[PDB]
């Protein structure tokens, strides 16, 4: 795999998005690791609709939470998943909306990489693209993250609690990174991503719930 990768570069990642009070991180995650495919398999960049996970992920809990797996699992039994201007973002949990006409992405199902595994996580985003990610952002660090590489020995890898999307890795002034993707707007961190410390023992569990889309 290379030494370092940026999808951000290749015109594979849309804007930052921004979830608002929704506890949707999952299906910004989900969608940008969608998004990550599709941009590979067809050439075209677009936003899929965070809305309709939430709204028809019914394995999932809306504005309640819910997991990356289970969103590829319903895009994929769904036949399809909407383009995000097909299916607006309100940020709160409605009846399910779906509508094939909209239809922009499809998904055969997904992959977990090796729990806790840094190194075949890395493979994957080199290999397959964007990643979806889960981490626990519950430290104050996190929150007020603006630049540099982020390491807190106090985050908790068992205590998994937010879902964010990899874009790539790579190393800061000697310091190696995970390139992730926020979805707290462009205002949070540094325009919306957050540079995670790479190899330092598998910091804020970001490679044990890793998973990305087949297409
Ligand atoms: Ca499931």
């Amino acid at each position: 795999a290379p030494d370092s990768v940026d999808y951000r570069k290749k015109g594979y990642v849309t804007p930052v998005k921004n979830q608002g009070q929704c506890g949707s991180c999952w299906a910004f995650s989900s969608v940008g690791a969608l998004e990550g495919q599709l941009k590979k398999k067809t050439g075209k960049l677009l936003n899929l609709s965070p809305q309709n996970l939430v709204d028809c992920v019914s394995e999932n809990d809306g504005c309640g939470g819910g997991y990356m797996t289970n969103a590829f699992q319903y895009v994929q039994k769904n036949r399809g998943i909407d383009s995000e201007d097909a299916y607006p973002y309100v940020g709160q949990e409605e009846s399910c909306m779906y509508n094939p006409t909209g239809k922009a992405a499809k998904c055969r199902g997904y992959r977990e990489i090796p729990e806790g595994n840094e190194k075949a996580l890395k493979r994957a985003v080199a290999r397959v693209g964007p990643v979806s990610v889960a981490i626990d952002a519950s430290l104050t660090s996190f929150q007020f993250y603006s630049k540099g590489v982020y390491y807190d020995e106090s985050c908790n890898s068992d205590n998994l609690n937010h879902a964010v999307l990899a874009v790539g890795y790579g190393i800061q002034k000697g310091n190696k990174h995970w390139i992730i993707k926020n979805s707290w707007g462009e205002n949070w961190g540094n325009k919306g991503y957050i540079l995670m410390a790479r190899n330092k023992n598998n910091a804020c569990g970001i490679a044990n719930l890793a998973s990305f889309p087949k297409m």
